């Protein structure tokens, strides 16, 4: 019913597979298209790799996360890199504060499905409260289709579209591919998950694009 032990022991190394060394594809993606706009928010941050490219960019960037091990290796990164753009917080995304009508552009990259179905709510007014006039959001989430009923909270293209269309206005939906790098014989042999082979040693999962913005 929690995960926050699961990621705290990822992070510490007791590497996760979702910490790719650079933002997730399809979120890249859209920042090369110049999505990405002003003070930017990395909401459920982990490593952070899309804080520090967008940094690397110009963007002054904030990263939030609940795992103090994933806020330490996000500020240990950053000042490997001497980056003084980023910054990183420990907060709980479903219920913080401090930066109100802050943010241009809030991305999540794979936090959507890592917290409770009933801290969602929480979690978009919080973003809502922290976005600037006009804010652009974006999101990328595992399809429930991909990944069951479980410690992870999957959604359908409906039940997104739901939750985040009481908060934003949707500009697109659309199937993605979310990235990692998952040890072998992953989820078994025979497999009991859909786990895609890509090159460059990468594999990846079925999931949603959802692109948005306040209008
Ligand atoms: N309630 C919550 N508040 C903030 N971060 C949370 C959270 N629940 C889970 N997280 C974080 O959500 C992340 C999901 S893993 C994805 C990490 C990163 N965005 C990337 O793309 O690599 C983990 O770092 C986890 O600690
Ligand atoms: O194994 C995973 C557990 C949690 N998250 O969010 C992931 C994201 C992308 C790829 C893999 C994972
Ligand atoms: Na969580
Ligand atoms: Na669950
Ligand atoms: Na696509």
């Amino acid at each position: 019913e929690s995960l926050d032990l699961e990621f705290e022991s990822a992070y510490r190394g007791e590497r996760p597979p979702w910490s790719i060394g650079e933002p997730q594809p399809e979120l890249a993606a859209l920042i090369v298209q110049g999505k990405f706009r002003g003070d930017v928010l990395d909401v459920g941050c982990g490593e952070a790799a899309i804080s520090l490219a967008l940094a690397e960019r110009g963007h002054t960037t904030v990263g939030l996360d609940l795992s103090p091990a994933a806020v330490e290796l996000a500020r240990h990164e950053a000042a490997k890199r001497g980056l003084a753009n980023a910054s990183f917080e420990v907060a709980d995304a479903s219920s913080f504060t401090g930066y109100d009508g802050r943010f241009d552009t809030i991305v999540d990259s794979t936090l959507f499905h890592s917290m409770p179905v009933e801290s969602r709510e929480g979690y978009l007014q919080s973003i809502v409260r922290a976005a600037a006039p006009g804010a652009s959001y974006f999101v990328l989430v595992f399809d429930r289709a991909a990944i069951p009923e479980g410690p992870i909270n999957a959604v359908t293209e409906d039940e997104l579209r739901a939750a985040v269309s009481k908060y934003w206005i949707i500009d697109e939906i659309k199937p993605a591919r979310l990235y990692a790098r998952f040890p072998a014989g992953f989820a078994g042999m025979p497999a009991l998950l859909d786990i895609r082979e890509e090159p460059n040693g990468l594999q990846s999962i079925g999931g949603w694009l959802l692109s948005a913005h306040l209008g």
